[PDB]
């Protein structure tokens, strides 16, 4: 952050010679000088380069409205205006609001002006940096000797070893030097919420519209565990979204709590819909409590918002209708909701505090914002026992937190702020919408089949698109109005193979093949269903990557229409089993997998399996205790009925948990088992295309076994 | 890893000209050429610079025994011998065992030889790198486009923001690019133990003498929780070292397990000793089980080995004597035991598998080896249910592990290997012993008071020094023989203020003052007790730092003997409260704190408090559950008697937990309360010297409150 | 304080290449490097040049008694000893009393060592400077804008005039910038004996074996008048 732009090159020596002297003086202070040709050049340079730290221009040539244009992009960016004919009589109050510093043309004054610019640059950096990150950077500059943990002593131990020196050279000196512990009292303590850590927490809470915020260095899995254990004492009843991350299941195995499940919807593609508005009603919950052994009125509820596929709830209705004093939105997929008006009312922190309730949001800062893996945020709005919550927090936080992860959390919060952050979020949303429109246009232009995007017909402006009962693009039967919305950021592409009425088609291209092709050409997709692919158009996606994705998709279409050999299109798949893929073309593999899916009736079987709920003989805690005591055995899928499952069965082709520990299948829940059996067969017909049944163990002979209670 | 050493320059053109041509060709391949003057220069240059990647020398000038000398330092370092008069008849089998590649002198052959050297360098790097780290580095060089988590997309999002660009420039491009997720299938999955992750786990298990190893990215706290949950089902009885990390208490609050406590010893300094051999006996354990309600024969025992102060147990006796089927050594402080013969029989993984038992060792790779914070290892020797253990493991591991942390764990294992790693450990041990001897020598040289090191009188060779009953240096009364040993790496310095018979002294310098002084001069200590300081002489400590520490200690002695003002000697302490420290000298502050300690009788009170155990009305799980349900009140210290504590009380001057949740004080346990009642008073007399009572809360009025069961 | 002396030039690459790299790194931090030929040359160089701010030498070649010799001329002068064969077992208490900082020979470590030497030089300067003078120099480095007396505003008025510019060029920028008043509260007040002025007075009293000391800016004529008027009331002898 050392680039200074100097705008003009005038015709008078008394201005240019001081400017040349200042350029030399700034180069002596380790600044890189750039020379935009005109105002538009300068604006584009600021727009494309976040490392610009100052702008120098002639006030006679350009009015202070140029400073307003600069401020609209970055209101903190320092601008240095050189005054010759303008006086103090020529500045208005609004002009004085801008971050402009005035100088004069004089020979021999370059040193002092360069010093002033250096100080202004330091002030700008200090202003945009968040407090904990700034403290960490300063301490690293201090360079003290440590006889304390961590043992590498700021990277010395790495430098004393050959392989260690390779590691040190890869990760850099600063990363090693910033790996410190609480022995450094100047930075405070994460566990004690002291010093710069406390200010970082307050900074994050202010930025994310939370009454209070907590930094978690073991991911939203740990954040969910902290919130759930604070909110759900042993022997209590909890409402759980059946579309829940496995961390909630880990929490249920942690302590004796009786769950009652919200029932979500799904479409023909297996895209997970939202929970219907009825499930949040008092009567439904009371009936489920009555019909569930050892169940009382729930004291805590957990809802996944948004879904993996980008479906956001109307959270105001959930807050008003759900008669439980503790509501927790697992918002791991949407940490950006506070930073765009399109998400208003669609997130847990939206609005003010709810009377008689506490609201939690768990956010994965690493997933959709810019932070290191395992960085996570807990946001609280409402009354909590802060001391008790602190002990719940300490029970899952390491005594030696990774300071880089913590700093990355704070820095993501800081990036979210100001005109620059607003531009980043808005640009990501606009880029995603432009890509969606382009996919639609290409689909219209294609003579034959082309990729389609799962979205409403006439999307024009940036907003979350409601899912309406009249519109059938979403594929959800009898959906409630003003309930679910589509996040523009989560782009779902659809391959051919499904009809508009929810039925399958004669020909189709499984999305796994497209995913493998994209991976071969350097594009990693987030998630691949049977006929859908998910692309996260986050703030890390730029125009280059979007155009690259369009090129790769059209390249796949051209290669597929050319009936290329598998050995050519998919070298890695061929390397999996050269004998199997020796000669058959890509169309043949696509049609074979499509025919397997159709004959096994994957969509209908999946929908029926996830429509019915297996009976709960015992809660997950009891099942895990039985497994720990050894009272379990391994049986094949054939003997699933009548046996209580010990492990969460999580089929990955659907991707959502299907069986919970303590649940068993019966005659009514027979379809579930059937679907599972189907998966096994699908895994035994195409190497490289292996079905994943988490919680089941792949035994020799192309079969699966599951642990059940003895 | 690009420095090539060329040894000699003989007076013949037919060798010099090919050597210069090769030097130019190697410079063209991005190698840095260095020119040692002689054999000793080359050996020292290898010794001081781990970034060397090859050695070139003339076979006529130097025999192949030089290669043996090189190999003794680094057996993988490639050596290139140029043959002129020697033929294939002049190499023995032992010479051919060395990593020597032979070349010939010829004009115009520099390009081919440089290519051969480049390939040999690549082979060397591939050989020393561990598998997961190598895979990660290769993938980073691949440069794929990602539409998947993490959201920063390899650092693009950071580069699009000003503050984000500062963060990116600090941490470097590679750290951002290596932050990936399981969407990159070619690196496998930590949770599934697949691909390079499985190879990394097997590599670590081989390196650390474990049957099975697991990588944990949330610290030894999480590792302890995983082992404890796998080993201790709800309703079971568990043996816990009373000198246990707070993670074991977190596990106790996690599940309904009844603890029975091993009682450790301590000396006058508060240095925690070991559990006596009687407490591992069947009769003592059976009596304890009969004594406490709801207790059965323990199914799991946890022992801290070593102690924070470097006391290692004879683990063979513990394994043989302890009649519990599952033994877990919390070895967070000693991850290096397998890599030096001095630690044989003093660690959990020592020896073979114990019949009828499983042995666990939890290691903090970041604390004493070279790894990032939160990197931890679980080592298992014995039979476990792998599937169930995997369930416990995934219940505590994030679904998005930080790949840098994992790679750092693997890289610490790799650094531990070979002649280079053996030299690293041995050099650390020798450096610590040299520092200990120098402290003794300086103490003898000083006419007045000087720092003393807590160790036996006549230490000569590198070994763990046994704690014998005849010797009184350790200060433990009636200690068992062949039971506890001192780790040379953990250096405890003692300040004056304590006598050799365990009684206080009229004059004394509290170690907190020395610690503050050292911090002011850029030296961070690990732990500061009342009159002891702990210095970790890890592999990250070099001779420069040790000499700096000697200089700082001598400077403190000189300043203290000169009776300097606090405003000058300790500027930060003065800035804490200028009015209080306006004019007092350093000797006055030292004597005031010493007098407070003496009058309150800190040593005797602390020892008596930790000698007697509070009664356990209920296990920590029950107290934690009652805390969650709101059945708790805040009372002052004066009301500890008869009130069941809700939270673990961890006084910092001792540093070890004093009261567990569910424990209460009685007339027999009265001294504990008194000790606590003193600590606050000590913290109320000096603004910069505050006593920390963890689990107690400091509010207005300079007092402490503790939550107790209503 | 920007001249650093490097004593010797041995015959081993593993020492000389780190020394050359450190020389470049110190030149990058605005240090002037000088190379005495031997110990006597170094001692004479220290004796004749008070601007020397540090000495670098090889511990294998020279024992720490050389430091003692240096300390006999300037006990605050920082000396940097490079250790190769000597360990912590080879230093006595008396040696540790000297102002010696130890380093090691390693390629690529020149940046960190140069940073350490820069910090040690700053500490040396801070140690020898008296408190008020140090405060004045620091404030001049601050470079604030003044709308207060004196009227030249740190020399701006001089620079705006031809004859004033001659005067400013003669006396230098620092002399103009250090001409301040009590409007600058951080330096305290001479009249009120506050802030750095009080510490300067105590410093002078300690140095001159006085119970109390006062600073007079109008000469011993004024000092005599102050003492005499305090001591001799009207009508006395």
């Amino acid at each position: 952050m050392n680039i200074i732009a100097i705008l003009n090159h005038m015709g008078v020596y008394f201005k240019e010679e001081p400017i040349r002297e200042l350029h030399k003086a700034l180069e002596a202070l380790d600044f890189q000088i750039v020379y935009p040709n005109d105002r538009e050049d300068l604006l584009k340079l600021i727009d494309n380069n976040a490392r610009l730290c100052g702008v120098i221009f002639d006030w006679d040539t350009y009015n202070l409205d140029l400073c307003e244009e600069i401020s609209a992009m970055n209101e903190h960016l320092p601008v240095y205006a050189f005054a010759n004919t303008h006086s103090t009589l020529d500045v208005s109050l609004n002009d004085l609001r801008l971050n402009v510093e005035f100088f004069e043309y004089a020979l021999g004054a370059a040193q002092d002006i360069a010093q002033k610019i250096r100080q202004s640059t330091d002030a700008y950096i200090d202003e945009i940096l968040p407090p904990l990150t700034k403290a960490l950077f300063n301490y690293v500059k201090e360079g003290k000797y440590t006889f304390c943990t961590p043992g590498h002593m700021g990277g010395t131990a790495f430098q004393k070893s050959p392989v260690g020196s390779i590691f040190y050279d890869f990760f850099g000196a600063n990363a090693m030097k910033s790996d410190i512990s609480i022995s450094v009292g100047e930075l405070g303590s994460l566990l004690d919420h002291s010093g710069p850590h406390k200010e970082a927490e307050e900074y994050i809470a202010r930025t994310f519209n939370a009454e209070r915020s907590y930094m978690v260095t073991n991911g939203t899995s740990t954040a969910n565990k902290i919130v759930g254990m604070y909110s759900a004492p042993a022997g209590s009843t909890v409402l759980i979204d059946r579309n829940c991350h496995k961390s909630l299941t880990h929490l249920m195995m942690m302590s004796d709590i009786t769950p009652i499940y919200f029932r979500p919807t799904r479409n023909a593609y297996g895209i997970l819909g939202g929970i219907p508005k009825s499930e949040f009603q008092h009567d439904t919950i009371a009936e489920r409590v009555a019909q569930t052994p050892n169940a009382t009125w729930p004291v805590h509820a957990v809802v996944t918002n948004s879904t993996y596929d980008g479906l956001l709830y109307n959270t105001d209705y959930i807050k008003e209708a759900l008669d439980v004093k503790s509501i927790h939105f697992d918002s791991a997929w949407v940490p950006y909701t506070n930073f765009s008006p399109i998400y208003k009312g669609l997130c847990g922190m939206s609005g003010g505090r709810v009377e008689g309730k506490v609201i939690y949001e768990t956010q994965s800062t690493h997933k959709l914002l810019a932070a290191f893996s395992q960085a996570s945020m807990i946001h609280v709005k409402g009354d909590i026992n802060e001391e008790t919550f602190n002990e719940a927090y300490m029970m899952h936080t390491s005594t030696s937190p990774h300071y880089g992860i913590v700093a990355s959390t704070e820095t993501a919060a800081a990036m979210m702020k100001g005109n620059a952050g607003k531009r980043l979020i808005n640009g990501s949303i606009e880029r995603a919408i432009r890509f969606r429109k382009e996919i639609k246009r290409l689909n219209s232009e294609s003579e034959g089949w082309f990729f389609d995007v799962w979205q409403p017909e006439g999307i024009d402006e940036a907003k979350c698109w409601p899912l309406d009962s009249k519109d059938n693009w979403h594929g959800f039967k009898d959906i409630d109005n003003d309930h679910m919305y589509l996040d523009p950021i989560k782009v779902t592409l659809l391959t051919p193979g499904m009809q508009k009425d929810g039925s399958m088609a004669d020909t189709g291209i499984p999305a796994s093949i497209v995913s493998k092709y994209l991976d071969e050409h350097g594009i990693i997709v987030e998630k691949t269903g049977p006929y859908n692919m998910l692309f996260l158009f986050s703030i890390g996606i730029d125009k280059t990557k979007a155009l690259s994705l369009l090129r790769a998709l059209t390249d796949f279409k051209r290669s597929y229409d050319l009936n290329l050999r598998v050995k050519n299109m998919l070298p890695s798949l061929y390397r999996e089993d050269p004998e199997f893929y020796e000669n058959m073309r890509i169309q043949e593999l696509a049609q074979g997998i499509h025919a397997l899916i159709q004959h096994h009736n994957l969509p209908d079987l999946m929908y029926r399996a996830f429509e019915v709920l297996p009976t709960m003989v015992m809660n997950p805690h009891a099942a895990f205790q039985m497994e720990l005591r050894g009272q379990t055995e391994e049986v094949y899928l054939e003997e699933m009925i009548g046996k209580v499952n010990a492990n969460m069965i999580l089929p990955y082709p659907p991707g959502v948990p299907l069986v919970m520990p303590g649940e068993m299948l019966t005659e009514e829940s027979r379809p579930v088992l059937e679907f599972l059996q189907m998966l096994c067969e699908i895994g035994a017909h195409y190497p490289g295309f292996e079905t994943d049944i988490h919680g089941a163990y792949r035994q020799d002979g192309a079969r699966y076994t599951v642990k059940v209670i003895k």
